[PDB]
DNA sequence: CCGTTTCGCTCAAGTTAGTATATTAAAGCTGAACGAGAAACGTAAAATGATATAAATATCAATATATTAAATTAGATTTTGCATAAAAAACAGACTACATAATACTGTAAAACACAACATATGCAGTCACTATGCCGAC
């Protein structure tokens, strides 16, 4: 299609539908979280979380389009999901 | 071919993610009104093109010889650029003399208002009428 992410009709797809079809597989996958379950937007958080350990921190700060140095530590939090494993370093 | 149900869409109310400015200071942009000198135009007048023919005047080569305007000097001199310096007049730097304001001090009338006993119109105090439909009563 004309867009990198099109539909089954070779036509663009709204942003308020790409996440909808993502929630279905979420509940169908049979998961279990604390409080409000994740979402499609969380893919941006997981991407940066991996881009911080794979390469560096200065890399997962420009790719996301961020410039400030206040949310670089807030978008790195875990909120109480997986314990921040502290290695020898 | 047509009807029925699911699915792609957008409206409506909650749930999150991101970035952070106000005054000074000094311009810069652009619509609209303001104020002369030179040349292209144009009608009118002056000079010239038009036009031709026998007779009058100029066209010109090739060289001797007297004549002359005038650039080319070459020396003479007013003209022109530039100060130098003193006689002569302007003008601060002094100073007493002279008429004039700010001030020193005496001399005198009178403005400006409290104080006090009366005098009394006038606003305030107290009651009834003027002027005309309410309220209450019938229709």
């Amino acid at each position: 299609g004309e867009t990198i992410i099109a539909s089954t009709r070779r036509e663009p797809l709204s942003s308020g539908t790409v996440s909808r079809y993502f929630m279905r597989a979420r509940k169908a996958s049979g998961l279990s979280f604390e409080g409000d379950p994740p979402t499609f937007h969380e893919l941006r958080s997981l991407s940066a979380r991996l881009y911080e350990k794979q390469i560096s921190d200065k890399f997962a700060q420009h790719l996301l389009g961020h410039k400030s140095d206040t949310m670089a530590s807030q978008y790195r939090d875990d909120r109480g999901r997986e314990w921040d494993k502290i290695e020898i370093k």
